[PDB]
């Protein structure tokens, strides 16, 4: 059971937004809010991935990169969970204090983006995939993401990947007395990390986009957020820096 005593032993807590719930919903409190939210979550995923089995054979700088490529990604994936698990995928709940509703998904002028986030909170639900299914498909999507140029040391990169893959191959919720079951299991679950892909795309374009215009439009972007956003967003956006894809795309 190691693998996944790992796993649900450094599963991050309960980060809250800071938001005041109390006042106007409104477009620049909205996602002065959600730029809190994903400055703390950042914070969260870095000691996370950290404590990853074998993470440390990256190099200390492959290490940071990794994670600000798949921070965007990792934090949809787990905010789909929770709303999975929460509002039963009806709602975005992004934090205790920050639970998206209709109203508000207009309002932060992120429907759009929003929907398909939604829209893989459900497949949570449609496919049924176990916590732990879900653990070892987030674990996995720290890996999902490179510059085409590859890591300083790529080696122990593909190590990784391939170990980890593995361990969602054993975990799946399938029969094994039955070789369609499992077959057919993985190959729902790749789909679906995959589908993660597009929507962080989506997310990066908007937040740099916005991150642009944020001067004007006073919506405040934190310290690591700006650097992310500004430096490691546009080589991902530039073409540079490509999602690991199961299928093809
Ligand atoms: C997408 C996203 C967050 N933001 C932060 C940056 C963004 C593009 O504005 C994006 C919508 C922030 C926090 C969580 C959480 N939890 C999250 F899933």
């Amino acid at each position: 059971p190691i693998f996944l005593n790992v796993l649900e032993a450094i599963e991050p807590g309960v980060v809250c937004a800071g938001h005041d719930n109390n006042q106007p919903d409104s477009f620049a409190a909205l996602l002065s809010s959600l730029n809190e939210l994903g400055e703390r979550q950042l914070v969260h995923v870095v000691k996370w991935a950290k404590a990853l089995p074998g993470f440390r054979n990256l190099h200390v700088d492959d290490q940071m990169a990794v994670i600000q490529y798949s921070w965007m990604g990792l934090m949809v994936f787990a905010m789909g969970w929770r709303s999975f698990t929460n509002v039963n995928s009806r709602m975005l709940y992004f934090a205790p204090d920050l639970v998206f509703n209709e109203y508000r998904m207009h309002k932060s002028r992120m429907y759009s983006q929003c929907v398909r986030m939604r829209h893989l909170s459900q497949e949570f639900g449609w496919l049924q995939i176990t916590p732990q299914e879900f653990l070892c498909m987030k674990a996995l999507l720290l890996f999902s993401i490179i510059p085409v140029d590859g890591l300083k040391n790529q080696k122990f990169f593909d190590e990784l990947r391939m170990n980890y893959i593995k361990e969602l191959d054993r975990i799946i919720a399938c029969k094994r007395k039955n070789p369609t079951s499992c077959s057919r299991r993985f190959y729902q679950l790749t789909k679906l990390l995959d589908s993660v892909q597009p929507i962080a795309r989506e997310l990066h374009q908007f937040t740099f986009d916005l991150l642009i215009k944020s001067h004007m439009v006073s919506v405040d972007f934190p310290e690591m957020m700006a650097e992310i956003i500004s430096v490691q967003v546009p080589k991902i956006l530039s073409g540079k820096v490509k999602p690991i894809y199961f299928h093809t795309q």
